[PDB]
This record gives C-alpha cells, structure tokens and sequence, in this order.
C-alpha cells in the first residue's frame, strides 16, 4: 500500500563463467554492477525486490574476481551499472536512484517498436512531442521491412521512441504509404519522411542518426550523460511562458543546425539541478538558458534579471546568434 | 557536472532544547528526521549535502533522547519526515527519497501565493491545469485581504497552488474583480469564483476543504498518502489515448459530488506502481481504471484486454454508475 522497504533478502547475485551464459537467455534484462558503495548497493537491492517477479536479472561482477568476465563483456567504468539485452550492452547513465533505475528498466524491457493498431490512437500518437518518434507501416511483422525497423529500434532502444502499423486505414491517418517511415522531431508537428522508401536497417539508422540533434529537445532520466541549456519549470507559469518563447525559436530555425537547446525542467531532476546551482552559481528554478562548456564547467548565462518581463524569441535569437559566433564562454 | 556524491561530512545535527527556538528562526525550513534505517539517515544527508547553502535547516530527534522536544512538537510516527516552516508542521508522506524530496522543500520554501504581473503569462496560467488553482485580485500586498489569501496559502502549502495579481490588465485578462478569487478544478478550463467577495482567510480554507475532491486529479510525488485511481503513462499514445477519455468523463460529471478520479501517471511513480503491480496482480503500466479497498486492499478492475480499443467515455461512465452503485469489492 505503502512505499516498497528493502526486506533483507540478498538478490544481486554474483555472476561468475559458465554459469554466465545461462542466465542471459533465462531473462530479458541483466543489471550487472561492477563492484563505502553502500548508497549504490541498497538501490540495486531494493529495487531487484520490487522486480523480483519480473524478467530482470540483478548480478554483480567485481573488478578483482570475476576480471575475466568483466573484460569479456566491456565494463569500463567500475561503480557503473551495465544493462545487457540479448547481444547488445547499455551502460546506466542516470542517477543511481530507485524512481530512475525503474522506469529505465521497463523502458528497456518492452518490444522496441510500439504498434499502433487504432485510429483513436493515432491523435493521441499525434499530440506527444517531447521526445524523437519515428512510425512506418508495414504489410506484416514477416516482413523484412518491419524486421529492419525493428532492427533499427533495437539499438536506440530506449532513448529513441519507434512506432509502426500493419493498418490501411491507421496508415492512411498518418498518411503513410507502404513500407515508409515518417520521423517526428520533439515539439515540430510536420513529421520528415526517410527518402527511398523502402529502408533496410542500416539506412534507418544511418538516418537516425543525422537527425540526433534536433533544435529544441527534453531530457529524460533515462538517456542522459558549446551546450545550450535552457531551464524552465512546465508547472511555473514563468517557466511554461519561457518553454512557449523557446519552442518558437525552435520552430524558427529548423534551418540553422548550429541550434541544439536543451530544455531542462527542474521539476523531473529536483537533485540534478539543485547540485548544478552550486557550480553555475544561478538560480535555475527559475527561467533561464545558459551556454556550458564541457570540460571548464564554465558558463554564461542570458541576463534574465525579471521573470515578469521574458526576453522576446527575437532577443532570445539574437542572444543565440551572439552566443554561437562568439560572445564570451 | 556529474551527479553529487555524499563526501562524509555530517549535517544532520540532533536538536535539544534550549538549542531549539534558536534554529526554528535561524532557518526557513526545519526538517526533522523522528529516530538498520541506514538507508533513510544516507538520502537525508546527501539532500542536507545538496541544499547546504540553502535557508533550511536538517535535524534529528531520537524518540527516546529528546522524547521532551518529540513530545514539544507532536511527533507520531517514527521514522517519518517532517518539516516545520514558521508556526506550521508538515509531516512528510512520499517516497523517502532524494529527488522527490528536494522537489518538496523547495516547493515549500517559496512564497505561497505567486505573484502574476504581466499579461503573456496569463496565457501561460491558463495552460497549467494539472492542478488546483485559485487566482485572486488586490490593491497590493499590504492590503488586509491579500493577507487572508496569503494565511490561506500557507495553510495549504505546498500541496495547492495559489496564485494573486495586483495589476488591472492582468485582472481584466483574468476576468478578476478586485479582492475576487477564481477557483481552478484540475483539467477544467472555467473557474469557479468564490461568493461575496472580500474573503476571510477562514472563508477561503473552507471553500477549498469543500472542493478538495475534484472529479480528476493528478497525484504528485508531494501531497501523497472508496477511491477509483486510473493508470495512464501519458507519453505513450496508448495511455495518453485513456488519459483524454478520462478528461471526458470528468467534463460529464462536473455535477457529480461523490465521483472522485486519481490519475497516476506510472512514468512519475515507477517503484510505487511497480510495487501496486505485486499487491493489485495487474499490469499497471498500461491503461487502466480501478477501486481499491482502503483496509483490505481488494480491489476491482475495469476490463481493458485489448488497448487496441479502449473504451469510451460512456463505457467508462457505465462501469462508474455500476461501481458508485454497488457492482463488487
Ligand atoms: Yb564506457
Ligand atoms: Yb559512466
Ligand atoms: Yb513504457
Ligand atoms: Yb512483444
Ligand atoms: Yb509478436
Ligand atoms: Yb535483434
Ligand atoms: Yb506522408
Ligand atoms: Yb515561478
Ligand atoms: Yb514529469
Ligand atoms: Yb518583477
Ligand atoms: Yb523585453
Ligand atoms: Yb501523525
Ligand atoms: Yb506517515
Ligand atoms: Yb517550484
Ligand atoms: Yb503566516
Ligand atoms: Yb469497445
């Protein structure tokens, strides 16, 4: 009824060869910890509890031990958490917390490709916007067309949102032909369609991944870790006024590929982004956008000095053009 | 610009007597931790880490040391969180965790009533209705009927939202009257005004304590812990598809007193809903609509086999009827 208390009982086991190759094919994911770490070791713990009856393995490999395995599967990073899914590895960026840890899980532990089968559905497809889709239609799941699309799904799995329909009428909603793939930036209603259709997987993901850096985008808990970052609290009037301001500089310069704002809602990442008012020395619970260089930390932030009088999208552009030729970092 | 580590440092001080009116007014926030809890004592430092810098206060009262200063303050469950702003206490009933408790205390430690002065962000106001609001006109902070409005606030903080203008146009926009107040339900776009304005601050909390119990409503990671709750992932077309029928039948039963919808986003809960998955045998993170037993925890789903037709607002309605009615628990 209440919130989930870890009950004392050991899951994460340690995973040593031999018995290596069986676990893997017995479930869908596998949470490998790779090796004072108490905070680290009581989220796996609690949260392969909550799991338990769900096709998820929670396994650690320690750096000293089981180095054979360690360097047979690729982990670099020791403290990090490494999912594997089927042939493939993805390693856990998010913050080691057992809300974050979750979701990402159950994200990753679903079909890649979510089908779309109803008419209904295809508004409600139509009105979410924050992250990257892409829908094709297909004749069936035999087809090699699907199985490419499926392909491609699986290795932006879960960061990238994949849709298909094997419907006429559906696919006549999306006005999708046979076999063509629309690609859906956040926040831009008019989706792109894949030139020469029809797409094998390595021309999806090709494609793909040209159009990874669209010119307004969300961050999600999921598929985290010069840059632009904008912050603004949806649930604030100031800051939904701000997120309105930067959506129409992203429908403004759908042109210009040198824009790539990150838009950073305090409220999903209360703890991330209290810790990066310590090192940017700002207020970021209220609206802001800044420029961060990746390796100084520094920035340099637009003067927003009065949330009751927010820049224009044309002050907000002309910031952007200074910021991008060179104005101070 | 990773995420913060705990460095050892130990912020939670125990609180004496004496000692104690001193802090109440050194800090903003009080935060008092009531006594194997390792899990519990490591996020409470690492959030006193993070906020260190902020007016907030971090202590902790053991249950049988000072049991005098337990005693001074009411404290019933240990374990729990609560936090003291000014003559006010808060115990705290979410998730014991970093993220949402950050979120929490800075929610608390604003200003109750925000304050509104210019007009492109009423529109903004207006797109915000994941919430209760209530939005009131006055001559300026000093007047005796912002006062109650403000003492209202607090007494509500930080679980509804209140929001005041002193500006004319901004009024005219809001269609306010000076010392009006408007009444936000959740996913309704008309306000409610509050009758024969001025308002007491006895008269405003009884208004709402009345209108407390909307006919949908979002939970929130805050204002948590017979009841019909419906499941939706509004990122995902199948959930966001349940969650505009949902908004239907909320539109049709504004009349309806006894009818009372918690929507639960599971991408903002994933370990409670995960959890709920192990006490409620059901898939939670797809579309669903149930009521739960508050004592056995027995519960009563809508059938949704196939979310490839979900049902309407009237089937929805039919099986409310049927369940306000007396169907099975
Ligand atoms: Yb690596
Ligand atoms: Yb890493
Ligand atoms: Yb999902
Ligand atoms: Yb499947
Ligand atoms: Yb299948
Ligand atoms: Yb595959
Ligand atoms: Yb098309
Ligand atoms: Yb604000
Ligand atoms: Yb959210
Ligand atoms: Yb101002
Ligand atoms: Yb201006
Ligand atoms: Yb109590
Ligand atoms: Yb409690
Ligand atoms: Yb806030
Ligand atoms: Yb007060
Ligand atoms: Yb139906």
């Amino acid at each position: 009824l209440n919130f989930p208390t870890y009950d004392g009982k050991d899951r994460v086991v340690s995973l040593s060869e031999k018995n290596f190759k069986q676990v893997l094919k017995k479930y869908d994911l596998l949470c490998l910890y790779y090796h004072q770490f108490q905070l680290k070791e009581i989220v796996l713990e609690l949260v392969a509890q909550v799991l338990e009856h769900k096709a998820i393995g929670f396994v650690m490999v320690d750096a000293k031990k089981e180095a054979k395995l360690a360097k047979k599967l690729g982990f670099d990073e020791e403290g990090s958490l490494y999912i594997l899914k089927g042939d493939r590895t993805i390693e856990f960026d998010g913050e080691f917390a057992a809300d974050v840890l979750v979701e990402f899980l159950l994200d990753l532990i679903e079909d890649p490709v979510e089908i779309i089968s109803s008419k209904l559905e295809v508004q409600a497809f139509e009105r979410i916007e924050d992250y990257i889709k892409l829908i094709g239609f297909f004749k069936s799941e035999d087809s090699e067309y699907y199985k490419a699309f499926e392909e491609a799904a699986e290795h932006f799995q879960p960061y990238i949102k994949f849709f298909a329909t094997f419907d006429k009428g559906v696919a006549k909603k999306l006005s999708l032909k046979m076999n063509e793939v629309d690609f859906y930036e956040p926040f831009m209603d008019e989706p792109i369609a894949i030139p020469n259709k029809p797409y094998t997987e390595e021309e999806l993901v090709e494609f793909v991944k040209e159009h990874q850096r669209p010119t307004l985008r969300r961050l999600r808990p999921e598929e985290m870790f010069i840059h632009i970052v904008a912050f603004a609290e949806k649930s604030d009037p100031d800051g939904y006024e701000f997120l309105e301001i930067l959506k129409q500089v992203a429908r403004d310069n759908t042109d210009n590929p040198d824009l790539s704002i990150l838009w950073i809602d305090p409220d999903d990442f209360p703890l991330l982004v209290a810790y990066w008012e310590k090192t940017f020395k700002i207020d970021l619970f209220r609206p802001q956008i800044g420029v961060v260089n990746v390796t100084d930390a520094d920035s340099v932030w637009m003067e927003i000095p009065d949330d009751d009088d927010l820049p224009t999208a044309e002050e907000l552009e002309d910031w952007i053009e200074d910021v991008l030729s060179g104005k101070i970092n």
